[PDB]
């Protein structure tokens, strides 16, 4: 809580108190949003019984897929893979070394960004051939996989949107066979955390069974025992929990920027929690509150990052200087001391609410392993918003605290920086062996 | 189309432009609409033969009212009745009285305006006991009327909100009953203009079987042969036509405007054609057109009526200085004349479809009954946005007559400036008889 | 278990053991109906709030209609009232006189059951009359209730049908005006029972909170502390529990004998738990079982009651000549002695699946109130099913127990014979106060 | 209509009038059933143009898949080409030679038929194997295919299913891959109708638009002029019309029949006019007439072909003892004079709505091309029920003729026996060209 003294407008108080309460969370919310989400997941096992390549999005709206991994890796191993990444606010290329031991080295020397999928991988090919000059894959998009070396995706999720010509844009073919055009063991982020979870940490902290990616989008994996009982193989499945429906609550700035996107009616939980758009919410706030007294520029979309965010939560510095450059610099307003304290309030209720429903989340995932009453286990958590963002990483431990209040410390939770970088080239420790 | 010639900012324009197309409609889009709308009436007459006092909304989200009316005036009687009315923007009281043919006169010399019914009936008592020093009862609200005497509502719809208190709010009970406590033949609206519409008209147009009200609300009465098959008594059905769900074309402005409403997710077809929301939608649009350069004033709700829309619509003068004092007096904003030229392409724009959806649902109902290429017949429109809105009267029927283009010269349009006043009194000429 | 000896079909044991896995009933089902029917309960509280005369059967199947009463009685009285009742499978008329305690006596002689209202009130005057030859009412079908002395239903369930003629059969008014043409305080069966259970029992037990009829129906009341919350006046709530919709589970019988009901795709919970049907759901399995081993009269519908069953349940004669004499006079079938043990076998499984569901719905209800782990509370049961069939009262409580396991001491189970009958007088008790 | 003299039972006359009424089709049915249907076709262009890869079978239960055929052959050609056919009965292979004109010729002697893809596929390549001894390919399964050369398929219907082991049962990945493990230009069976009835008529009759498949399946393909519009490359569109859900009438025998298959609560249309399903129909209602005057043998399933009705109805013998021997080596049973007589009641009424509810859908899909009106078009029809059944011909057309009334000499039917065997050939001619 924020709650700054300086006297400021008695009627620009109530516009700032009305927009609070429309974001506020509270814990009889979570506590039924932590039962939704386990009755839809053992839905969707049901649903996977019965039809292993449909979707039916009307029963479980998530799509659990299959990720095809039968082995947890030890972690004892030696070798030296390029792979190559994609996904988030630009794709990667790692040339990797291992250790004998849970230590790893990696290069990864690499950058990146009416368009086709030929001048998309003439890039992608140009760029790893420059790399070149001194195995797997990671495709951070739903894909249904019928086995590890095969992998097909359904469409185009998180902002992105390959032009539409007659060359047949990606959405609709194998990767690994377009793949070869521009030149092994295709996975996605989630399952790459996981992995990349088992190789680095060991002998001290429980295994791990969760793996969340919070950042340009919202996804996990997570083990599960009876995978012999619900026909399909590979001990951990993919929840592409960027989908959930049931009841989450929506203010109508919601219901706007939805209406203003191309997976519209799709994608709803996603749109509240990830980096893509936090920064259009809080832009989209700061225009009814400050009603008129804002610039020309504040009603112009996609003017305000997630990163500018986290540099206004993270403000220590005596005066708020450090702010009012961002405030400046991307909006020419020459921010009085007033409408700061809005900027920073709004900020914080937004990101809250985020973090919020990440914990209700990894929460409502752990209590159905069933496992947690018994022994200890670890998940493991990788994102932009996570390890970027010191803020976000507190309050988020603080509501997962809250939320499974006995049974607290046998969910321990790990930060994982390598990314799936590291995890793309260990998915070669088990189709090698 | 207005098309103003005078030099206009090249980025407002623009801004004109997306507004604009986003209220556009099609033909495309009203000759499905007529189809939707029919085939909700005959599914919602099915269903009304299974269970005649159940409504079931996730079928035929029209609650197709019984009306005991079994006699269609001959218009051939004498007689004076006080009657009271209820519903518009101000309760009247009539005290009028009949000729031996379609003449009849009226004083209705009347006045109207954390509450309870006990109040509001102490005000209606007052009320009429001081208007009684020189039968039947109208009743603007959903009803299930078992008899003709007796009628009990359901909801409270319209924006109208009694208090919330012990004392047990109107919304529950018959209707008759709790009003000899403050002292016959209650009806509503619709099937008062349809009776109206018979006594008045005669011996030269065609008999008349619709009845619709366009004003603070939006609703229908007709007329059906088929009242012997799906078991209810009475010749003319009362749609509750404002409760249309299935795919009417919704902005972004609609869905917020919605989200701030008490019957939420009830009442969409009418939140798009009535009088009680055209004011809130135009200033909703006058703010994302403006943007910034709208006063502090603009940014209050209810601060716009649908009578000065009617007024900016009807602008004629040399100069736009009419209007202007609308503006003024209503936002304290000194327009320029590159503005007001957006204040009337709104306006123009939102009433545009409203008068279009509104003559979709008449072209519907009259294909309903079949009788359109035999013979002809009338309906008999009334409402403040028709009789009262010279605009509104000429686009109603050019939309009309492009809809149902071949048979246009068989549905007469009948304006009724009467109101459901003087039918509240005809009513007793079938229960008397 | 019966799992008789006697050598049997080899063939024939596969048919009853395939229907008998289809009647199957398992605790991983029961514990997902728990959730189910709570998570229900507090979004119809939720639902209530909002719109408190509107049904919206697409959210919260339950109509959890409010009951006027705000006193549970105390039981220190006197009095002599003359009391109506109606709803089982024939009514009733009890001349009841109270005492100073718990005890209570009456007289209630009294005899019951293309038809009208008229002549059915006429048959309720002339009955009470002959009874009158030396005050409140209870009608047992669902009812809107604005208060206590009026009550207005809705429609006709339990197989009940009303003649359809122009008289207006009884659907769709007010009883209370009704019943004065043939001639206070309208109440129903559940909470006729809740009040019956408070005057009865006392000083030794604790106070009860649940009332549950099995019987022609199956219904509930129930008591809420936070019914000031959510906004009626009442200290407890009817559940209309016969109309559970989620995911109960549904062999072909069940589909085959709804699709031939009056009240088609509604009352789905009531059609697998009730005495009503429980027959014929008996009839149709011993008809794929025997396949044409059957006789002409075993193909007719309405040829076996649920009293047949309980005689067949109840049989511990030494040879099984008591179920012969049932058999024979029911069906003409003189059954060998390995298709007897098929019958015993169906109705077994038939009516343990109804004990099982009846005990799931109690519990669910019970878990609701929370204060059982606190402290203790009764639940008063009565009806056919339950009090006059010594089999069904032990499989009651013997799934009870399975189900709230470790606070099964505090749930005490009270069979209450009075019937709704004194429950009927009682309501006096508060209304005159 | 049969309506025999023969003096039968008074009561089993009763049992026959109920259950033929059951399955009455009139038409104030058909001509809302065809509003249905364009009203699905038109929705499910509209879906196709937001997200090409998904499916969401909650919008358009048709899911309108692309063929990428983008030129309707002329027909004027040579060349010997080897074809695989596969989804029938039985699959064949064809080793087919074409003429400079509609004229074509082919040898196509071949057989067919916990089960996996492996042996399958063995025993593909070795009947292959075998004809070789002195190109296409066709799938009859709801395949997605992105180009030409490439097809994968999403679930298996029409009562196939491929055993459940280790081995991935077929369904989910593409099939051109998998049979060159084994050993182009995959297509359906519809499309290949449609191309066959272009290489084979011409110069007499006008283009053909419409391909329908009535057999083991139903299916439908269509040519559509705005396939621009809707953004996906091909002139024609491939209906999978056997899921049409919206309200297609269904008798508790459906139910039954629908409980007790693998595809459940999917394909509803495909199962009652499809000819794998109509022998289990009938079998089925055989028993609720006969009433235990069955044999042990009518109780068991897949009992009675589709075959076996044809030749019932195909009944013009002096006395019915050419149907007497379908019975007695079907069921055992000698029938009478008196059940022989509903046998070929039932046949004739469950074919006649199986034949009107197919002339439905195809004159359903001629009023959405509209050029019905302006030209003339033909449809070439295709089937085991079609065309090797005489008393299907005649009642398809008259039920075809009386729904499309005054345009109805401008759809000429056209039957193809030819199959899609020369489709799967003829593919040749644009891929080589």
């Amino acid at each position: 809580t924020i709650k700054c003294d300086i006297p400021i407008n008695e009627e620009l108080q109530a516009r700032i108190n009305k927009h609070v309460n429309q974001l506020r969370i509270t814990y009889s919310t979570l506590e039924e949003f932590v039962d939704n989400f386990v009755y839809e997941l053992k839905k969707g096992l049901e649903a996977h019984r019965r039809h292993p390549n449909l979707w039916i999005p009307h029963e479980c709206s998530f799509k659990m897929l299959d990720s095809c991994i039968a082995d947890i890796p030890t972690g004892q191993e030696k070798g030296t893979y390029y792979a190559i990444d994609f996904g988030g606010t630009n794709f990667r290329a790692v040339r990797a070394s291992l250790d004998g031991n849970g230590k790893i080295k990696r290069d990864q020397e690499t950058y990146s960004l009416h368009a086709t999928a030929s001048q998309l991988f003439d890039h992608f090919a140009e760029r790893i051939k420059y790399i070149m000059g001194e195995v797997g894959f990671t495709f951070s998009f739903p894909c249904t996989s019928p086995s590890i070396n095969c992998s097909i995706l359904i469409d185009w999720t998180k902002g992105f949107e390959t032009g539409r010509a007659t060359n047949d844009p990606v959405e609709g073919r194998d990767v690994c066979k377009l793949m070869n055009d521009a030149f092994c063991c295709v996975v996605n982020d989630a399952v790459g955390t996981l992995m990349s979870c088992a190789y680095q940490k060991g002998k001290t902290t429980p295994p791990c069974y969760i793996g969340i990616i919070l950042g340009t989008g919202s996804n996990g994996c997570y083990y599960e025992p009876e995978w012999k009982k619900y026909k399909y193989s590979g001990k951990i499945i993919n929840i592409e929990l960027g989908n959930f429906d049931k009841d989450l609550p929506l203010s109508p700035i919601d219901l706007v920027m939805d209406w203003h996107s191309a997976n519209r009616s799709r994608q709803l939980f996603e749109k509240m929690i990830s980096g893509a758009y936090l920064g259009e919410i809080v832009r989209r706030f700061m225009v009814n509150v400050l009603q008129s007294a804002s610039s020309e520029k504040m009603w112009k979309s996609d003017s305000f990052n997630s990163e500018l965010g986290s540099v206004v939560l993270n403000d220590t510095s005596p005066n708020f200087e450090e702010s009012r450059k961002v405030a400046k610099d991307a909006w020419d307003m020459d921010f009085t001391d007033e409408q700061i304290y809005a900027l920073r309030k709004i900020c914080e209720s937004v990101y809250n609410r985020s973090a919020a429903l990440a914990a209700a989340a990894i929460a409502a995932i752990a209590k159905r392993i069933k496992i947690i009453e018994h022994s200890k286990f670890s998940c493991g958590v990788d994102g932009s918003l996570f390890v970027k963002n010191a803020w976000y990483c507190k309050r988020l431990q603080e509501h997962l605290k809250v939320i499974l209040a006995d049974k607290a410390e046998n969910l321990i939770i790990i930060p994982a920086d390598d990314g799936s970088g590291k995890g793309a080239a260990i998915t070669a420790a088990v189709v090698s062996q």
